[PDB]
């Protein structure tokens, strides 16, 4: 109608070619990671956008499409990611998402393994 409960976006991606071997060598593991964050941070409706055989061009993915689907509908009030590498190092397009795209719902993007948009 007018006012309702939107959501939080938790999008993750694990790679089988990494030399990690331990936690991130599956799927639900890194998922739970972001979870530990969103909870330690205080985010609601933490939606988990799973990864499986993701391309290496930029955006537009299965689980990602769900993530973006929430963004377009104006639900994803926050974005929790292991790092900006998921969406790409191309801060031009990635930024567009967080600066012009996400504004619809007032987003707080998080990149654990890289400075999302801070200073220090």
């Amino acid at each position: 109608g007018s006012r309702t409960s939107r959501i939080t976006a938790l999008y993750e991606r694990l790679s089988r070619d990494d030399d990690l071997t331990g936690e991130s060598n599956s799927i639900t593991n890194q998922k739970k990671y972001l979870e530990d964050y969103a909870r330690r941070n205080g985010f609601e409706n933490i939606r988990h956008f799973t990864d499986d055989g993701f391309s290496g061009v930029n955006f537009n993915r299965p689980g990602f499409q769900s993530l973006i689907k929430e963004v377009e509908a104006g639900n994803v009030e926050t974005l929790i990611v292991k790092d900006m590498s998921r969406l790409g190092r191309n801060y031009l397009q990635v930024g567009f998402y967080t600066e012009v795209l996400f504004p619809q719902k007032n987003v707080r993007f998080l990149a654990i393994n890289n400075s999302i948009d801070s200073n220090n």
